[PDB]
Formats: structure tokens, C-alpha cells, sequence
DNA sequence: CCTTCTGGGGAATTTTAAACCGGCGATTTTGGGGAAAAAATAATCGGCCTTGACAGCTGCACAGTAAGAGAATTATGCAGTGCTGCCATAACCATGAGTGATAACACTGCGGCCAACT
């Protein structure tokens, strides 16, 4: 979940012929975690998740 | 008057420094698996802050359009009646087939009789 301005980052230096060891120091992320966001389309910022069970839903038609 | 010393130059050789390229040893990095920790997201909890309402109640008036409810009128479909013709059914006889009936034995249902308890 590297922020947008963290993906431009590693892109970035990257393309510009930085090894992606030392990228991934600077930048403090893990190198397996940066070398599957150098092959990606864009910035992985957002997770979905759908609704979930609560405690008033028994009760929400009688409500 | 003569001899010896020295110096310059061209060629041959040697050594050391520098740079490249290859080989060898070390660390790094990538991938996968397992565990632990952090963070993110969602749900649930308590509580503070702020304000609406409760103060008789709302039914009516006008505007226009449309619908509908009741009564009168009209159209139409059903019914009723008479006369004639055609189709259906019914009546009889014959023959075949199905079912209700009859005999016999076995099992079960109902009515008459005896006894036991209150």
C-alpha cells in the first residue's frame, strides 16, 4: 500500500538506473514488496472490503 | 711536437611503472516459507454540547379542472308467439359378452345371554 508519491518514487528512480537494492533502503520498504511495484500499472493505495455483521441487525427490521 | 684525456652521438639493452583484463573470493539479492508485530479499518461505547418544543387546535377560503353521483332518456337485446319443415330417436328383433348371482367353506361382526361389581 506505498502511498502515490512512494510508487512515482520508486518508478522513478528506478527508470533512472538506481539499483533497486539501495532504492528500497532509502525508501525503507522491503525488496521483494518494491520489485512487485516495478512491474505494477499504478500507485496500490486502496483495499475493498464489504459490509459486515453487526449487533442490531437481528433487531434492525423490527427497528 | 707527440701523447693522453674527455665529450658527444647512435645503437643496444634493462627495469619499473602504469593500465587492462581475467580469475578468484565475498557479499548481496532474490525467492519462498513461517512467525510476529504494527497499522489500518470498522464497529461499538460513553459522554459532552447544544437546541427544539412544550406551551388549545386546525379548518376553512379561493382558484381551476376533473370526476362522479343521481335522474331522465334512448338503444338494444332478450323474450314471447304463431306456422311450417326436417332431423333425431325410438321401437322391435337377433346375437354376443359382461356381470350379477349361486354353491361352499372360512373368517368375522352383531345380538342374546350370563356374571361380576357398585
Amino acid at each position: 500500500m506505498i502511498t502515490r508519491g512512494e510508487f512515482f518514487m520508486i518508478k522513478e528512480m528506478y527508470e533512472r538506473g538506481m539499483s533497486i537494492s539501495d532504492i528500497a533502503r532509502e525508501l525503507g520498504i522491503d525488496r521483494k514488496t518494491v520489485r512487485k511495484y516495478i512491474h505494477s500499472p499504478n500507485p496500490p493505495s486502496k483495499s475493498k472490503r464489504k459490509q459486515r455483521k453487526s449487533k442490531l441487525d437481528p433487531f434492525k427490521p423490527y427497528l
